[PDB]
């Protein structure tokens, strides 16, 4: 139910995924077409800044499956089982194409038996794509120091685009989900809150939220006030 719509800002980034989103669509125009498309789509930058829910808006705005699975999981499988579930995502997806197909945290498997066994299985999967193959891989990546080099080779996540944290409506978005089950005062501005918390990720708002409900309770308040969020903040 995601489309670039309800994403806020990311512009180049979704420039850069029209070809992936258009591809997704009619994928048999761009097979008559003798067209070929990465299909192997890195998304870089720090945590909590939009890259599932850009990557899941890529599967809405194709109005296609989104698949995913973590390459931090899979190296927290004993070895070989990790494996065996990277094959399994593969397979489904076949299953299922055209769709996308999402990695987190993918540095998991880049950056140990379990996780060299699954970067192998992986890279496979990936080299087995021909060029009938309607799925695009994309996964997410904040620490793209520790990922592994052969991630990055032409016909696998040869293609990367970075991300930055939320613009004023993207962050005003994040507070209000998560000020949802927060006793709010009638004095508080969450689009000022937005507008005051340029750089802010969703880990420093959802953390501020919180702590700004502590010193309600902390302090026996019943209410949530535009003050305690404020200093929440420093
Ligand atoms: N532009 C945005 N619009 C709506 N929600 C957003 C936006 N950017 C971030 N968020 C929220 O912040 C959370 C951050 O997680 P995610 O989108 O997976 O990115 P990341 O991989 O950087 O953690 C999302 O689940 C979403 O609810």
């Amino acid at each position: 139910k995601v489309t670039f719509k309800d994403v806020a800002g990311a512009e180049e980034a979704k420039e850069e995924l029209k070809e992936i989103v258009e591809f997704l669509k009619n994928p048999s125009r761009f097979h008559e077409m003798g067209a070929r498309i990465p299909k192997g789509v890195l998304l870089v930058g720090p945590p909590g800044v939009g890259k599932t829910h850009l990557a899941r808006a890529v599967a809405g705005e194709a109005r296609v499956p989104f698949i995913t699975a973590s390459g931090s999981d899979f190296v927290e499988m004993f070895v070989g089982v990790g494996a065996a579930r990277v094959r399994d995502l593969f397979e489904t997806a076949k299953r299922h194409a055209p769709c996308i197909v999402f990695i987190d945290e993918i540095d998991a498997v880049g950056r140990n038996d379990e996780r060299e066994q699954t970067l192998n299985q992986l890279l496979v999967e990936m080299d087995g794509f021909e060029k009938d193959t309607a799925i695009v891989v994309m996964a997410a990546t904040n620490r793209p120091d520790i990922l592994d080099p052969a991630l990055l080779r032409p016909g696998r996540f040869d293609r990367q685009i970075a991300i930055d944290a939320p613009d004023v409506k993207g962050r005003e978005q994040i507070l209000r989900i998560h000020a949802r089950g927060k006793p709010l005062a009638e004095d508080v501005d969450l689009a000022l809150l937005a507008k005051r918390t340029p750089g802010f990720v969703g880990a420093d708002l959802e953390n501020l939220l919180n702590e700004a409900a502590l010193l309600a309770a902390r302090e026996g308040r019943r209410k949530i006030t535009m003050k305690d969020l404020e200093e929440a903040a420093s």
